[PDB]
């Protein structure tokens, strides 16, 4: 674009650098870090108010019990299992707590997932039928096959998969992205190839099949 | 060894070549193929008699229902889930049936697993306590960590893990070895490194964590 009245922000704007440079290196290094630059200051402040309502001991961090007990936007609730998946995605320094910055990324992740649920729940409001899982995951960036989409519905759902079970699926897919990073950072496998979503999709198909 | 009275068979003896060359390429190419050369002709014949007792429709192949319904040595029974894991390991041409040769490898796999169960069930006969899983898996070639061993017990077991649940664990570990082969055969990852058990052990630890 060259129009002065419609200029778009650039990735890596100098105006954000100082903040980014002060962030913990574990957070900056994660695959999901770009979520944080999708959040405007007004939403940062709403998210903080949400955080304060889930932060039962005013520690300024969330522990898995607070995730298990918390309510999230859109009525989302996290089972003990899904809460652990969220910890394994977002607790980037493996110390058993999620910081505010890690929670912001989790919140935005859930918002994206929520949006895709509502956009893809076409057959029956409030649920995803098995055939609706595939397009919703693809739109999120998870390029799986049909067999995988039906398996995910079966494992995480009932004939219908509600919002909470969808969040659980998305958490599994994201936790598998973190796993891929952990596996392939091992220098045994040589220099890490750039991320290819189609190739990661095959990895996700293989890993999902191990859940039965 | 140079003693004439104690000569050992060599891997790849010319005497076996003709048989090997007539085997389906999918069977020859599997990671578990070396199991087949551990079986003497007398045992081949016992295994065939076992096979005939599980082969309900005399097809000369076993389908998942026959695995679900069959009894195996040592009293082993396969749940529907474990039977599917056995199919995913041993049905090397993905046609929904296990041949006699694929069953022979499965049988020997179960025998190895059985032996290690009895050798490692020291605290209480008939069960493995969580601390006993680690040494038994290591002896089989699965170099996992403590956290993983406790997770496997929890997922597949109760305070005690019986023989059937141990077979299920071993099946999961073996199915993950097959997954690793599938993933890393993808030429995106470049030429496949030689198999390293310690490195695969890390892969198994990461993948196990995705089961919660
Ligand atoms: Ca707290
Ligand atoms: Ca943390
Ligand atoms: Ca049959
Ligand atoms: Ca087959």
């Amino acid at each position: 674009n060259f129009c002065l009245w419609n200029l778009q922000p650039i990735q890596g704007s100098w105006m954000g650098a100082a903040c980014i440079y002060q962030m913990p290196p574990s957070v900056r290094n994660t695959w999901w870090f770009p979520l944080l630059n999708t959040i405007p200051l007004d939403q940062y402040t709403r998210i903080y108010q949400w955080f304060m309502g889930v932060d039962r001991d005013r520690s300024g961090t969330l522990e898995i019990n607070e995730l298990m007990m918390g309510q999230f936007p859109g009525g989302i609730r996290l089972s003990p299992q899904t809460a652990l998946r969220m910890m394994r995605i977002f607790d980037t320094d493996f110390n058993g707590h999620i910081s505010f910055y890690e929670f912001m990324a989790m919140y935005k992740f859930m918002e994206l997932a929520y949006n895709l649920f509502v956009m893809n729940a076409r057959a029956r409001s409030g649920t995803l039928e098995p055939h609706e899982i595939l397009p919703a995951l693809q739109q999120l960036g998870f390029y799986i096959n049909q067999r995988t989409s039906l398996l995910l519905h079966r494992l995480f759902a009932m004939a219908f998969c509600d919002l909470n079970c969808w969040i659980a699926i998305c958490a599994f897919a994201a936790q598998t992205r973190s796993a891929y990073q952990m596996i392939f950072m091992n220098p045994y496998y040589g220099p890490m190839k750039p991320f290819n979503p189609m190739e990661f999709g095959k990895f996700l198909d293989v890993v999902t099949s191990l859940l039965e």
